């Protein structure tokens, strides 16, 4: 097939469409023998050159990457996630689908298909692999054989469009929980929240109302609420029609927060809006309450982040205020009126795709990983460093991984299911960009400074990685 000559598709962006399987990749160091697992993560992939003459990175097929880490060695194996656009395209030999979320570029013959690249997240919950792409219902695909089943509809018992790809798991009772925007079409204002069982049955669907449509990409639950905040990249028919990209950063308009009561029969007004000026913020590290106080630290910059989502004013792209850092954003359920009641900077060092030890999701978390742009270091060809912070001490950790590299999204895992908070490790893809090929690397994730314990040979170049996840053996039918 032949591809556009541009930089979405050439260079770290060649497409790749590799499904394979390694066993006991190459490697120096020790692979911890507790590892006893699988870590999973999802890169867009086009399966086909794009219909129109260029595409972005967010829009390629989803394809799954599993790195199985057992008895000190590491297994590889990709496939890709056969979402039904995966299959329609593949019949006809050629893109049917065009821009990203802009259904006025497909081809006639798939009008009304889900629309979905499952390409966001590659998360384990209640015996199935979710691939997650939040226009469309989740694919569960199985976790061992990784085959692909269908999207996950709940047997139609769901009666929104769209399912997050930011799922969180409630540790207290081991539901999943979930949003789904423009829940009733696209750009649309209605909300779904959503609770799914271990057993995966969908146990609560409730619709609500947010003041704008925007990109709904994340959220944090807390013990008795979920937190979403509406943030100003915003879309429309309007932008479609014309052939904009489906979403534009709105600096004029306001920020907010609102708190979403998790339980049954949940009202427009049993929810609570707060509303700050204009930023940025899109991942979430966690969120928790504390006396009448919710605390929700994102990772927030001055201004847009994605520039292939422009500012709609027609501003050009401001590199400066788009680096973000960890900042509490802080409400209290006992005041009166709209003002948070707190925004406060945790670092100076820029950091996004964060995340915690995901067994204290929604509890108050000493530890937060991060990947880090350190731009006071060398660069001989960006996320550079391997970030952590023990926000009780203050203390911060970096790793740079030099300065012909550069890094993916990190993901912890526990020593054993009794370790406290933060003891186990850290895993994340390492893009050596110069030598074109990928490392997996594992760190101490206490002490990330002294760099990983092993490095993972992959011999296959690895693309742009979006989110990940890890899950122990007896959980993926590996045990
Ligand atoms: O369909 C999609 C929609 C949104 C996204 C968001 C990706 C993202 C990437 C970053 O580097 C920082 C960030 O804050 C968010 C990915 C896929
Ligand atoms: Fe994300």
């Amino acid at each position: 097939a032949q591809f556009p000559n541009t930089p979405s598709f050439t260079g770290f962006n060649t497409p790749s469409r590799i499904e394979a399987d390694i066993a006991d990749l190459a490697h120096e160091g020790t692979i911890p023998q507790g590892l006893n697992g699988a870590f999973y993560r999802v890169q867009p992939d086009p399966q086909f050159p794009p219909r129109l003459d260029d595409d972005i990175a967010f829009n390629g097929d989803g394809m799954i990457t599993r790195f199985h880490i057992h008895d000190g060695q590491v297994d590889f194996r990709q496939r890709w996630a056969k979402t039904d656009k995966w299959k329609l395209e593949n019949a006809a030999g050629k893109a049917l689908f065009g821009a990203y979320r802009n259904p006025l570029t497909d081809d006639e013959a798939v009008k009304g298909e889900i629309r979905s690249t499952a390409n966001t997240n590659a998360f384990v919950f209640g015996g199935k692999l979710w691939a997650m792409k939040e226009d469309s219902p989740a694919l569960v695909m199985d976790p061992a054989t990784m085959e692909t089943f269908g999207f996950e509809k709940f047997g139609g018992k769901m009666t929104g469009q769209t399912f997050t790809a930011h799922p969180k798991v409630d540790p207290k009772t081991g539901n999943m929980v979930a949003i789904g925007y423009a829940a009733s079409g696209l750009c649309t204002d209605d909300v779904t929240y959503m609770e799914v069982s271990p057993e995966g049955e969908l146990v609560r669907e409730v619709w609500f109302k947010v003041p704008y449509y925007c990109m709904m990409h994340d959220f944090g639950i807390t013990e008795d609420y979920l937190v979403l905040h509406i943030v100003p990249s915003i879309g429309s028919w309007e932008r479609l029609e014309q052939g904009k990209p489906h979403f534009g950063f709105d600096t004029t308009m306001p920020v907010h927060l609102g708190i979403i009561p998790r339980r049954d029969g949940v009202r427009q007004e049993d929810i609570r809006w707060f509303t700050r000026d204009n930023c940025f913020a899109s991942h979430v590290l966690n969120a928790w309450q504390e006396g009448t106080k919710i605390h929700f630290v994102t990772c927030e910059a001055k201004n847009n982040m994605f520039p292939f989502f422009p500012d709609v004013h027609g501003a050009p792209f401001n590199g400066m205020e788009a680096m973000s850092h960890p900042t509490d954003w802080v409400v209290d359920m006992a005041s009166n009126g709209e003002d948070f009641a707190g925004i406060v900077k945790l670092s100076d060092t820029a950091a996004e795709f964060p995340r915690i030890d995901d067994r204290f999701t929604g509890q108050k978390t000493r530890h937060g990983w991060f990947l880090e742009m350190d731009m006071k270091r060398p660069v001989e060809l960006l996320m550079n460093c391997l970030f952590h912070k023990d926000f009780e001490t203050g203390r911060e950790q970096h790793w740079w991984c030099g300065p012909v590299s550069s890094l993916q999204e990190p993901c912890f895992v526990p020593r054993a299911k009794d370790a406290p908070e933060g003891d186990g490790w850290i895993v994340q893809v390492c893009n050596r960009l110069e030598e074109q090929r990928s490392d997996l690397l594992i760190f101490d994730a206490l002490d990330i400074e002294k760099g990983p314990v092993a490095t993972v040979n992959i011999p296959i170049r690895l693309r742009f990685g979006l989110h990940g996840n890890w899950a122990n053996a007896d959980e993926i039918g590996l045990a």
